């Protein structure tokens, strides 16, 4: 007593919004 | 009773990618 | 009788970084 332990908990939440990516490639010719 | 609470559930799901990165440098002159 | 469900599991994996940015602006004339 109490009794047997309950089931595991639910899946956690997502991690916050991710960082932006790296810079794009160079621009076009002049 | 009730028995004690169960343990923590599993880690959360994968998240979406972050936002696009900054434009790159000016092209060639 | 078995106790209550366990608490929520921890945060998921870090959301990846975003896709690369766009090409830059044209170069000097």
């Amino acid at each position: 007593p109490p009794g047997p332990p309950g089931p595991p908990g639910p899946p956690g939440p997502p991690a916050p919004p991710g960082p932006p990516g790296p810079p794009g490639p160079p621009g076009p010719p002049g």
